[PDB]
């Protein structure tokens, strides 16, 4: 197949507020994941057209890139600390499913999966 549309980063219908939760995921977890070298692959969804993947999207039913995780943090779009945590885990865990052990992109994953899991550790009461 070609790509799906990405997934929503605004929902004008949900009520917004900003947590320290929230502004901890937006200044510190993202922000570092961000800036790591590593990051690039996943600051916007997986194009399956572009890295000839006619299968991603049997495989992978709900995509999930960090793109996608800044708009939604950057727009408001989480109540909810947990639903960022979500998407994070969906993110690495997709890359998991897709990907063998041995790969440049899993090994990669797994760094990224490692400083965010220090990071989310001193997330604020
Ligand atoms: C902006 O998005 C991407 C850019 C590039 C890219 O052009 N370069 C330039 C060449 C560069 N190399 C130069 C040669 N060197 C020995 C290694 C490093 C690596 C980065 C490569 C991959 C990109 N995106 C990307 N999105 C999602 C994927 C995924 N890739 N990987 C690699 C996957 C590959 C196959 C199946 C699934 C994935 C995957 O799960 N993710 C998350
Ligand atoms: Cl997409
Ligand atoms: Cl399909």
């Amino acid at each position: 197949s070609m790509n799906p549309p990405p997934p929503e980063t605004s929902n004008p219908n949900k009520p917004k507020r900003q947590t320290n939760q929230l502004q901890y995921l937006l200044r510190v977890v993202l922000k570092t994941l961000w800036k790591h070298q590593f990051a690039w692959p996943f600051q916007q969804p997986v194009d399956a057209v572009k890295l000839n993947l006619p299968d991603y999207y049997k495989i992978i039913k709900t995509p999930m890139d960090m793109g996608t995780i800044k708009k939604r943090l950057e727009n408001n779009y989480y109540w909810n600390a947990q639903e960022c945590i979500q998407d994070f885990n969906t993110m690495f865990t997709n890359c998991y499913i897709y990907n063998k052990p041995g790969d440049d992109i899993v090994l990669m994953a797994e760094a990224l999966e490692k400083l965010f899991l220090q990071k989310i550790n001193e997330l604020p009461t």
